[PDB]
């Protein structure tokens, strides 16, 4: 009797599973919104930096008109080769932030000490696939890496037919302080990391004014071998493919059929990429440099690492946003903690929702969320940045791990518009100009020096229909 080799494993339930890190794909929480989980792992903060000038110049008549199929297969060229990494050193990746990315090593807090090495090592080989290679003739694009260690909180949150996933505590704001501490060519290692890590395993130099440490190099002692090493932290790690998967960068690829889970595990994903799961769009449709507005709201709290008393404040903040949203099919393209605060990176106009006078609309929307959050318990600052124009929209990571991301300098500049002017709603001139609304519901702002954008040009205080 013949024993053909089981085909290509290819369901909507597998394509699905790539938008989603082990995490969520395997992780079987209660129905229950907000819900809350918390163990201890380490944490890599992997930060592109140079892409939002690429999509600036390939949004240039240089790349003909492919400048987004151009721009996502170089960034997806890059990209595939740090999740590889990742995934092989037994990473999940979490989350993707434009050209950024965030992994993590969940593991017993006994295993931390071991893991952390584990982490290093790959922080290394990342770096070292970036010490060659450049594009635009010279070198622009280089990688920094923050590491952090300890104690994980995530909060999942939503409704009946969408989820949000977010990483909440010390470790998760050491990991971004670590981060934007790095130079090109860096690995940082948070101070707790710095402190429960195999120091004969590892050369490291001063940090100034900071306690943070910058890894130099492995020094191993004699008896080491890093391939016995990672094999038994492998016994650590609940989800690395094994045995007849050894072949396979995710467990997640053997994902069978199940009703019941690809009913919890599509509320994560965007109706337009399940549309594109389903064989039901072209598979290209997704990938545009697409004029857009982004609205991200972020959410400041007494005590931003508690997720016992944020939890609720963020859930009731997302009903609220996801109804202001729904009316203009506006999207919540991410949610993440990012230095001090939760996030809410929101799009008006992605493919297939662009509804008319877009700009008014974010605007009435962003007095709505800034009003509503600031009267919900125990935030303490709502700040929205409203920004408009060409952005980089698709499917960014690897084959295996990828998800939907905007990416460009517009999405830069409404990040740091809600960090610079905290407390306000602000805007920038291309939805000042485009709205129409009268002058008076703006005031004008002084310049402000904001790293990550150069020119915001002049930037406005939404004041809204009254003087109040
Ligand atoms: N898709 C996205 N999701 C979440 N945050 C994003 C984002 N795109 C941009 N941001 C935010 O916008 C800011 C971008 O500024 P920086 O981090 O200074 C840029 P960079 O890493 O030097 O280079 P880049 O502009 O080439 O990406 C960050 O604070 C980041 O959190
Ligand atoms: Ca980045
Ligand atoms: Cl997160």
């Amino acid at each position: 009797m013949n024993t053909p080799k089981e085909e290509f494993q290819d369901w909507p339930i597998v394509r699905i599973a790539a938008h989603l890190p082990d995490l969520i794909v395997y992780g079987h929480f209660s129905p229950e919104r907000p819900f809350m989980d918390y163990f201890d792992g380490v944490l890599m903060f992997v930060d592109i930096s140079g892409f939002t000038a690429m999509t600036e110049k390939f949004s240039s008549a240089m790349y003909m008109d492919r400048g987004a199929e151009q721009l996502v297969e170089i960034l997806n060229y890059h990209i595939s080769a740090i999740v590889e990494k990742v995934l092989i050193f037994g990473g999940d990746i979490l989350k993707f932030a434009g050209d950024a990315l965030l992994a993590l090593w969940r593991v017993e807090r006994k295993q931390l000490k071991n893991i952390i090495t584990v982490v290093i090592k790959c922080s290394l080989e990342i770096h070292g696939l970036f010490e060659t290679q450049e594009w635009e003739e010279g070198l622009d694009i280089r990688v920094k890496i923050g590491l952090a260690a300890g104690h994980i909180s995530m909060l999942v949150f939503g409704d009946e037919t969408h989820s949000h996933f977010l990483v909440i505590g010390q470790a998760v704001d050491d990991v971004r302080l670590a981060q934007n501490m790095a130079q090109m060519n860096d690995v940082i290692l948070s101070p707790n990391c710095w402190q429960l890590c195999d120091r004969s395993m590892i050369e490291i130099e001063s940090v100034p004014d900071q306690r943070a440490v910058k890894v130099n190099f492995l020094k191993p002692p004699p008896n080491f071998n890093f391939d016995e090493f990672f094999t038994k932290c492998t016994t650590f790690m609940h989800y690395y493919p094994s045995g007849e998967h050894k072949n396979l960068l995710r467990l997640a690829c053997t994902l069978k059929p199940d009703p019941e889970l690809e009913m919890s595990l599509q509320k994560y994903v965007m109706e337009s990429i399940l549309k594109q799961i389903d064989n039901k769009q072209l598979q290209g449709y997704l990938s545009e440099l697409r004029p857009v507005t982004i609205v991200f709201v972020n959410l400041m709290f007494e005590d931003q690492d508690k997720a016992e008393e944020i939890g609720p404040a963020i859930q009731d903040a997302y009903m609220h946003i996801t109804s202001v949203l729904k009316i203009f099919q506006g999207q919540i393209n991410k949610v993440f903690m990012f230095d001090k605060g939760c996030s809410f990176l929101c799009v008006f106009g992605f493919p297939g929702e662009k509804v008319p006078d877009e700009l008014t609309h974010a605007l009435e929307c962003a007095m709505d969320i800034f009003d509503f959050c600031s009267q919900v318990h125990k935030i303490q600052t709502v700040s929205i940045g409203v920004a408009s124009g060409i952005v980089f929209c698709g499917i960014v990571g690897h084959t295996v791990r990828h998800e939907y991301t905007v990416i460009g300098q517009k999405v830069n500049l409404a990040a740091r518009m809600m960090m610079y002017y905290p407390g306000i709603v602000t805007c920038d001139s291309v939805t000042y100009n485009g709205s129409n609304l009268p002058a008076y519901f703006f005031k004008e702002l002084p310049k402000k020096v904001m790293k990550g954008v150069a020119d915001s040009g002049p930037l406005y205080q939404y004041w809204g229909r009254t003087e109040k």
